[PDB]
RNA sequence: CGG
């Protein structure tokens, strides 16, 4: 049947200048050495990612799709889900969104400017009556930043992002946010992923395992998912959400972005030529982060009856996944993943890396993450979530006249703070930095997974005691692939080795200490791995008194 | 570019 994309030959062009580093680093030189390996992918590679991603596509379902697909609609039809005024709409603009072709941009569409306003209205109208013509798009290739890998290709071709005007995002948020805030959480409940701070991802995972009479974990991850993704798919995407009750007006605007927009349309580069046509998802729209983690869990979770999978528990995260289930046997379990895939290939959602069945929670990594094991201050096993650091320390080195790593570093700190890496190497870098700065007591703003919140570094210990407890400054007798993995990764990017942390930060802490008042809580809080007579930390006042709620749900 |  389809194809996923069809080109001109003209270029992807890219949005502006594009920063390459410079000669010295000084933020991220104390950090790690081998500055050469930290990379950011560039509208140079585009064409690469366009031919890694242009092909045919043959779906073909079955009555375990059908019948998922079926329980998916009955479960959305218990929501209710208004419009957005134009108005509220404009407002959840971020700050500095693309501007409008047509002379304005984000600061007049916050603001409600009347120009802007105007604009939108007559654009909405044009939904309204005209369900067919199909809706130009932007597209550009993604600025992001790695670590070189020679043994994965040398250098990854950047992703492809395709996006409608300003206006009609607006638009976008008015017929379908609400659904976003209510949808994806009833039809899969507690296998939404995100929704989970990363103490309850690992509590959520724990206790689905020892569920179990006799447990089988797997992952999941589909190839160039956005590209994979139907016009069936996304017609049927449509249809999920028409199955909620909602007011007449939402229903044809929806119909009509699905039509005119999400379906597929043509491209145009930064330049104004025409580019391609798509006839896949486009990854820019509002009901992208929707539409992969629903047409993912209707997908797979066909594909777990397809394949014989007893009692699963899901976990979706986009297209990421991760499968516990009853094991039958490793000879049956392993039938079974290919099974899985089979069908899965089937559906038009076709593998990166093969799955593979395991038995042990440390080995599945899902989401960029897994859950690992240390000892806590009593003794007692301690679960905790961690990554591999490879692809944060790279951004923790990138520096340009445009932009600043301590974000990156604030973003990790709290995400993986009871992580031996962010405890004995980012925090200490942290730290040092800002004190030479005298910039401690100055807030930063923190993003993890869509909106900006502010933080001041001298509240890290409460925020750290709200979001993982009072063990996340306490564990110790990290495993061996952590361990292994670790001193592997600072090898890799040329930092020092752990040693010389623990050096470093017995300094730092001395300093903070010496500082007295929240610093010195830092400190003592923060810094208590570093020294051979461990103090007696207690709960903190400050943290009882505070809502983190919005940061992770 | 979007949650
Ligand atoms: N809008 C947007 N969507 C993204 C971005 N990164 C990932 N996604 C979406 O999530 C999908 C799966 O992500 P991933 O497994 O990391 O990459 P892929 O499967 O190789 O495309 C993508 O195909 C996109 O639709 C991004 O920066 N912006
Ligand atoms: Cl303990
Ligand atoms: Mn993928
Ligand atoms: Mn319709
Ligand atoms: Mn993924």
């Amino acid at each position: 049947s389809s194809m996923s994309y069809s080109w001109t030959g003209a270029l992807i062009t890219p949005c502006g200048p594009e920063e390459e580093k410079l000669p010295i680093n000084p933020l991220s030189n104390s950090l790690l050495r081998y500055h050469n390996k930290v990379y950011c992918t560039t509208s140079k590679s585009a064409s690469q990612r366009a031919k890694k991603v242009t092909f045919d596509r043959t779906q073909v379902l079955d009555a375990h799709y059908d019948s998922v697909l079926k329980d998916i609609k009955l479960a959305a039809s218990k929501v209710s889900a208004r419009l957005l005024t134009l108005q509220q709409a404009c407002q959840l603009t971020p700050p500095h969104s693309a501007r409008s072709k047509y002379g304005f941009g984000a600061k007049e569409v916050r603001s409600l400017s009347g120009r802007a306003v105007n604009h939108i209205k007559s654009v909405w109208k044009d939904l309204l009556e005209d369900p067919q013509t199909p809706i130009p798009t932007t597209i550009m290739a993604k600025n992001e930043v790695f670590c070189v890998d020679p043994a994965k290709g040398g250098k990854k071709p950047a992703r492809l992002i395709v996006y409608p005007d300003l206006g009609v995002r607006v638009c976008e948020k008015m017929a379908l946010y609400d659904i976003t805030q209510k949808l994806p959480q009833a039809v899969m409940g507690a296998s939404y992923g995100f929704q989970y701070s990363p103490a309850q991802r690992v509590e959520y995972l724990l206790k689905a395992w020892a569920e179990k009479k006799d447990p089988m974990g797997f992952s999941y991850d589909t190839r160039h998912f956005d590209s994979t993704v139907t016009e069936r798919d996304i017609r049927t995407e449509e249809s999920i959400y028409q199955a909620c009750s909602l007011p007449e007006e939402a229903r044809t605007a929806i119909h009509s972005l699905t039509e005119r927009l999400y379906v597929g349309g043509p491209m145009f580069n930064s330049k104004g030529q025409t580019c391609g046509y798509r006839r896949c998802r486009a990854s820019g729209v509002l009901t992208t982060s929707m539409g992969n983690t629903i047409t993912c869990y209707v997908k797979a979770l066909a594909a777990c009856k397809a394949a014989g999978i007893v009692a699963p528990t899901m976990l979706v995260c986009g297209d990421d996944l991760i499968v516990i289930s009853e094991s039958q046997g490793t000879e049956e379990d392993e039938r079974n993943l290919r099974a899985f895939t089979e069908a899965m290939t089937r559906y038009s959602a076709p593998p990166g890396d093969p799955p593979r069945p395991e038995y042990d929670l440390e080995l599945i990594t899902s989401c960029s993450s897994n859950v690992s094991v240390a000892l806590g201050p009593r003794g007692r096993r301690r679960y905790y979530l961690t990554r591999d650091p490879t692809t944060p320390l790279a951004r923790a080195a990138w520096e340009t006249v445009r932009h600043s790593p301590i974000n990156s570093w604030l973003g990790n700190i709290i995400q993986y703070a009871p992580t031996i890496w962010v405890r004995m190497v980012l925090m200490t870098h942290f730290f040092s930095i800002l004190m030479v700065q005298d910039t401690l007591d100055q807030n930063l703003n923190f993003e993890m997974y869509g909106s900006v919140y502010s933080v001041n570094p001298l509240d890290l210990p409460a925020i750290i005691e709200r979001l993982h407890g009072l063990d996340a400054f306490s564990m110790h007798t990290y495993s061996h692939h952590e361990l292994t993995r670790v001193a592997s990764a600072l090898r890799k990017l040329g930092a020092p080795p752990l040693r010389v942390w623990k050096s470093r930060a017995r300094a730092v802490r001395a300093s903070l200490i010496s500082r007295g008042g929240k610093a010195a809580v830092c400190g003592r809080y923060l810094f208590n791995w570093a020294v051979k007579t461990k103090l007696k930390l207690t709960p903190l006042p400050e943290a009882r008194l505070l809502d983190l709620s919005s940061w992770f749900t």
